[PDB]
C-alpha cells in the first residue's frame, strides 16, 4: 500500500462552479507512477510534488508573457494528493494565464 | 470535442470525509472511452451509463450476501459525468456492501 495520489482537473470558461461548465477534464495519478489521461502526467506529478502538493503554491513564470484579454476560466482540481483529500479551484484571468501557472500541471 | 466524463473515487474506512481518511483512490473515465487505473474501466463506465451516470441509482444485487458486520467504509466519487460535475459520498455499512451496488463501479 502507498498513500494515494490520483486527481481530476476540469477547465471551463466561467467564475465560479456554478457558472462554468466543464468544458475540457484530465485524471492524473502520481503514485505509484505518473499516469492519466493529463497530456503530460510525468511533468505535471512532477510540478505537484516539488511544491508538495499545495496547488496554490504553484509559481507563475516570470518571463511568460500573457495578452492583455480578459477572458476568464475556472480550473478545478478533486482527489487525493499522497493520502490527504484535495478539493481546490480557482478562476484565471485567461488561460494563458493558468497555463503560466506551474509549467505543466495545467496545461491540458 | 465531447462532453467530458472523467472521475476520481475513493474509500476509506470511516462515517465522514472528515473522519475516513483515503485509503486507495482510483480514476475512471468513459469518454472517449473506458480508461484509468479503476481494475474494471470498461464494466465500471457500463455500470454509470446504465444509470444515467446517476450514482444514487445504482442498485444493490439482490442475491449478493454479505456477512453482518458492522465495519464502515466512506466512498467518495468526484469528477465530471457526460459533461455535468458530479460530487458524491455515501457511507457503507462495510466493503462488501459497498461492493455489492453495481457489479463494478465500487469493486476496487
Amino acid at each position: 500500500l502507498y498513500a494515494p495520489s490520483a486527481l481530476v482537473l476540469t477547465v471551463g470558461k466561467g467564475v465560479s462552479a456554478t457558472t462554468a461548465a466543464p468544458e475540457r477534464a484530465v485524471t492524473l495519478t502520481c503514485a505509484p507512477g505518473p499516469s492519466g489521461t493529463h497530456p503530460a502526467a510525468g511533468s505535471a506529478c512532477a510540478d505537484l510534488a516539488a511544491v508538495g502538493g499545495d496547488l496554490n503554491a504553484l509559481t507563475r513564470g516570470e518571463d511568460v508573457m500573457c495578452p492583455m484579454v480578459y477572458d476568464p476560466v475556472l480550473l478545478t482540481v478533486d482527489g487525493v494528493w499522497q493520502g490527504k483529500r484535495v478539493s481546490y479551484e480557482r478562476v484565471f484571468s485567461n488561460e494563458c494565464e493558468m497555463n503560466a501557472h506551474g509549467s505543466s500541471v495545467f496545461a491540458f
